[PDB]
C-alpha cells in the first residue's frame, strides 16, 4: 500500500 494523504505519500508495505 501507500499512505497518500495530499500532496503527500509514503510507501508501507501493501
Amino acid at each position: 500500500t501507500w499512505l497518500a494523504a495530499x500532496r503527500w505519500a509514503a510507501a508501507k508495505x501493501p
